[PDB]
RNA sequence: UUGGAGAGUUUGAUCCUGGCUCAGGGUGAACGCUGGCGGCGUGCCUAAGACAUGCAAGUCGUGCGGGCCGCGG
């Protein structure tokens, strides 16, 4: 249910009256989008350079 | 004087400080896998929520008057 209140003239009225249909059905029609996710990248270099230094000083002790 | 053990864990290494963690005993327990026997214990820590049926408190004729029936005539 859509009003279209203000001009003088009815048929300038319509015109706004429709277009607020028209492009009121765009906006809930079409809806966001693709893709995820994206997948971590150097994990590879990072994380086993942290597991580099983790392995040999460990080795030691003690506290 | 019948009683007192510690370890792992920050650093390239070190010493200190300091937290975390483990091995010990315990239980009215539960859960998983398994399950042969006996004895002594022990078993609603939740909802002091709600409950079917039976049973947990009576007895005395040597306190008194009755009624129902068994017997003596
Ligand atoms: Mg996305
Ligand atoms: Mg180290
Ligand atoms: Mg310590
Ligand atoms: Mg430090
Ligand atoms: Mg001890
Ligand atoms: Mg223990
Ligand atoms: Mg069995
Ligand atoms: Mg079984
Ligand atoms: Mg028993
Ligand atoms: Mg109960
Ligand atoms: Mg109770
Ligand atoms: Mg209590
Ligand atoms: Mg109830
Ligand atoms: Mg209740
Ligand atoms: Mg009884
Ligand atoms: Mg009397
Ligand atoms: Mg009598």
């Amino acid at each position: 249910v859509i009003k279209a209140q203000e001009y003088r003239s009815q048929e300038l009225n319509r015109e706004a009256a429709l277009a607020r249909l028209v492009a009121m059905i765009k906006e809930l029609t079409t809806e966001k989008k693709a893709r995820r996710p994206t997948r971590p990248t150097r994990a590879s270099k990072e994380r086993r350079l942290a597991s580099k230094a983790q392995k040999s000083s460990v080795k030691a002790m003690r506290g």
